[PDB]
């Protein structure tokens, strides 16, 4: 099981153009046995898990980006290494877009 899942894509940059992945996504948070973080996006349609990163407590910050007029986009930012990452809501509502947000961070912070 997870601690926090949501559908969600990913997005990259195509040099100096902003392009976001049409592919389905799902970013889940779960905890090993070892106590620790594990933030892993998977791909809907394969099944596979493509992204495993392990994050400590108050390791990451994740906060919506004021900068994108959807504002269904949110960003991990690592403290260690400055890497970012960028995701977007596959949700139909909005209204729990937002509570996903806050769980996320909490999970991430604690
Ligand atoms: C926010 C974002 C903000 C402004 C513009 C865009 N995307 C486009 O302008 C655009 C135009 C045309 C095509 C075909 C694709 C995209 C996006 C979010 C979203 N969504 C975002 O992806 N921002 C983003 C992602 C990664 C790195 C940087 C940025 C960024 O906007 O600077």
């Amino acid at each position: 099981k997870y601690l926090v899942e949501f559908r969600a894509g990913k997005m990259s940059l195509k040099g100096t153009t902003v392009t976001p992945d049409k592919r389905k996504g799902l970013v889940y948070i779960q905890q090993t046995d070892d106590s620790l973080i594990h933030f892993c996006w998977k791909d809907r349609t394969s099944g596979n898990v493509e992204d495993d990163l392990i994050i400590f407590p108050d390791d990451c910050e994740f906060k919506r980006v004021p900068q994108c007029p959807s504002g269904r986009v949110y960003v991990l930012k690592f403290k260690a290494g400055s890497k970012r990452l960028f995701f977007w809501m596959q949700e139909p509502k909005t209204d729990q877009d937002e509570e996903h947000c806050r769980k996320v961070n909490e999970y991430l912070n604690n």
